[PDB]
């Protein structure tokens, strides 16, 4: 969908960038300091569920170029495997959503946390 | 969900930098330059359709910045007018998309085009 290589790096960029907001705007539910209201968290973690399938196609074949650190492309198969974890632990966090319960909602937030330390750790530039 | 103003500029110029990759990408489909797959494009539109709800929060109150036209936030009333039309339209595209069929889908993708324009006209800077 990208004319130029370019335009996958515009895109990758904004991806992750509003992802991001999704999942760090429940930080301070998380953490008890704003009220948890189950029906708003089962809302933002559908829009989250979108958007965390997104950006990974504008990281694959052709797509070489930005700040990210080059192995995304020179090791394809070890960025999809941190992928799989990360989009894997999604899926829980949209269970631990939809069950309506701010125990289960704590685990897996900090399941999908640790997976995105893990990619950034290992393939954003330093 | 925003820190300080200037997060809800790059919040919103990503979420129109990724809605509107998701509709400039069926161009091609729309004008018959590449093939039509019922499928593809409805799963796309599912897509866009959670895309095109996420810019305008972030043109809210108190959101004033960036390089949009001013008028936004001095005439609020009016730039939620030219955001209605263009939700409403996008739920015609997804009755098209639904539909799987490319005349309706042709017919639709215009009429969320105009909409994209009337906005940029008006509110963005020149
Ligand atoms: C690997 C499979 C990733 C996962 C999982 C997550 N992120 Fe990431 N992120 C990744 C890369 C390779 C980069 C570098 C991109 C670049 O601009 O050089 C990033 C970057 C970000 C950013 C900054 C984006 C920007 O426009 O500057 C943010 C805000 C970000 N990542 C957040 C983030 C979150 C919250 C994640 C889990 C919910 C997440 N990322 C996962 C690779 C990967
Ligand atoms: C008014 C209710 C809008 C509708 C409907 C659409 N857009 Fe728009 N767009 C709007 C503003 C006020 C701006 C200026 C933002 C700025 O950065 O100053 C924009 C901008 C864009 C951009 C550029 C974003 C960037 O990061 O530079 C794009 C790519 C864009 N708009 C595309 C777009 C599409 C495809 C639309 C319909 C599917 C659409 N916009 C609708 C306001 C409004």
């Amino acid at each position: 969908q990208f004319a130029k290589p370019e335009d996958a790096v515009k895109y990758r960029q904004s991806a992750l960038t509003l992802m991001a907001s999704h999942f760090g705007r429940m930080t301070p539910v998380v953490k008890g300091q704003a009220p948890y209201d189950a029906a708003q968290i089962k809302a933002n973690v559908e829009v989250l569920k979108t958007l965390s399938a997104l950006p990974w196609a504008a990281f694959g074949p052709g797509t070489e170029g930005g700040d990210a650190r080059p192995e995304i492309w020179s090791d394809a198969a070890s960025f999809k495997q941190k992928q799989q974890a990360f989009q894997d632990n999604i899926v829980k966090l949209s269970a631990a959503a939809d069950a309506g319960d701010l125990d289960k909602l704590r685990a897996a937030f900090g399941d999908v946390g640790a997976s995105c330390k893990a990619c950034h750790d290992a393939y954003a530039k330093k």
